[PDB]
């Protein structure tokens, strides 16, 4: 019952919560009346009425979609550049995100150009050309890859959206019929990375590199210590992975922020549910998922796929089918998090965590402790704050009894926190001390 939070022992930094409207999928929502917009932008970004996400990921096109869809004479030979100031609906996405919260756009191509790449194709994998171990009859298109990645973020610029982290890979342990590129290794990586760097910093822009967006964190794990040994950490501003394949239960050992930066449930229906059997679609199970990752992981970010999109599957939090707006469980499994867990907030140490309660403690930039306690028992659970004295909390709950967070009835007796945990729920304490 007794939980000690300790704000004098502090870990990770949360950069925050978010999702992606790559391949068009939130095109049509840019498109829709005010009103759909409306209500689509406050359910994702509204700290308030929504889940107030704090992070865009955008994919930057290979082929179809792309700014240099046409093959220029070689590798050094000048390009032809396309710019439709649109880039499937991700321009109006980039701004709805910045004019409501958003922190960090994180742009990430899924592959190079077709022709920079050994199967000279932009899709079925393919390596970038001139990596190690990669050569291609048409010479080595490493310079040429980062002038487009570079040119990619001038469009963004010209259009006043300034990317903070750009990614040259997606996925590349893995090899699927659509955009993709491959690596054998962080150590082959690392064969690009100081050209992306040099060519981003010759440019003029402070643009922070992401590497690699592994299917699974066992591949983000062995690329870091690849890419410490290579030296190449030294370039790069984030490591990213997907859980898709495997997920974290321990941290990466490294000095950079991690970022977990694409995980759903991509087979299920979209659903309310919040709590009914554990299935793989349901908000409480995706509230789990994030405390594994900030609290197990020492993330620093968690990422859905995407965030909204027209008769979405369980692949999106939010789904427009005709005029009508629905939020998802998994939606208000993010809200309990990142409404609350602002940017630049640190997680503190906790102890004595009731069985099956999964607990986690944040402190803002502002002062403000957030507790959120995951009660996965059948039963309400008790608990007790000690370890902070608190002047006032505001709590929130999320159960299957509302259909979004709610005003929790918090008690406060002599500076220490306390409550009961409804069954299957999450709350979350702002605590003011
Ligand atoms: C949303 O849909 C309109 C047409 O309905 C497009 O013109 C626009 O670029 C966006 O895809």
């Amino acid at each position: 019952q007794t939980i000690t939070v300790n704000p004098s022992t502090t870990y990770q930094t949360i950069d925050g919560f978010g999702f992606s409207e790559a391949f068009g999928f939130g095109a049509p929502i840019a498109s829709a009346s005010a009103s759909i917009q409306t209500q689509v932008t406050n359910y994702l970004f509204s700290t308030t009425t929504g889940a107030g996400l704090t992070i865009l990921r955008n994919r930057i096109a290979a082929g179809s979609g792309s700014i240099e869809p046409n093959a220029p004479s070689g590798p050094n030979a000048q390009p032809t550049y396309t710019w439709d100031g649109n880039d499937a609906g991700q321009v109006w996405w980039s701004k709805q995100a910045r004019a409501k919260g958003v922190k960090y756009i994180y742009a990430d191509a899924w592959s190079a150009p077709a022709f920079m790449k050994t199967n000279d194709n932009v899709a079925n994998g393919g390596y970038l050309c001139g990596t190690t171990g990669e050569t291609c009859s048409s010479g080595d298109w490493r310079q040429a890859y980062a002038n487009y990645l570079v040119q990619y973020i001038k469009d963004y610029a010209n259009e006043g959206i300034t990317i903070d982290f750009v990614g040259w890979l997606n996925e590349p342990d893995y090899s699927p019929n659509y955009d993709s590129m491959l690596i054998t290794s962080g150590t082959q990586a690392a064969s690009f990375i100081p050209t992306l760097y040099n060519t981003i910093k010759s440019a003029g822009l402070s643009t922070g590199i992401a590497c690699c967006d592994p299917f699974g964190w066992s591949d983000a794990v062995t690329w870091t210590a690849q890419l410490a040994s290579a030296g190449a950490t030294q370039y790069l501003a984030r490591i990213t992975s997907h859980w898709y394949a495997s997920k974290g239960t321990s941290p990466i050992n490294t000095s950079l922020r991690v970022w977990e930066t694409e995980y759903a449930d991509l087979d299920d229906a979209f659903t309310t549910t919040w709590y009914s059997s554990g299935a793989a679609n349901e908000g409480l199970t995706w509230a789990n998922l994030i405390w594994q990752g900030v609290v197990e992981a020492d993330l620093s970010a968690f990422l859905y796929w995407i965030g909204a999109q027209s008769n979405s599957n369980a692949a999106g939090l939010v789904t427009l089918n005709g005029s009508t707006v629905q939020a998802s469980g998994t939606l208000w499994a993010f809200a309990m998090f990142s409404r609350f867990i602002r940017p630049d907030a640190v997680r503190i140490s906790t102890s004595g965590s009731p069985s099956n309660v999964n607990v986690g403690a944040f402190k803002n930039a502002d002062g403000s402790i957030v507790v959120v306690a995951i009660n996965n028992n059948g039963n309400s659970e008790t608990i007790s704050l000690s370890g902070i004295t608190a002047s006032k909390v505001s709590a929130y709950y999320m159960d299957s009894a509302v259909s979004s967070p709610s005003t929790f009835s918090a008690t406060l007796n002599g500076g220490t926190v306390g409550g009961s945990l409804p069954a299957r729920s999450m709350v979350t304490f702002v605590i003011t001390t």
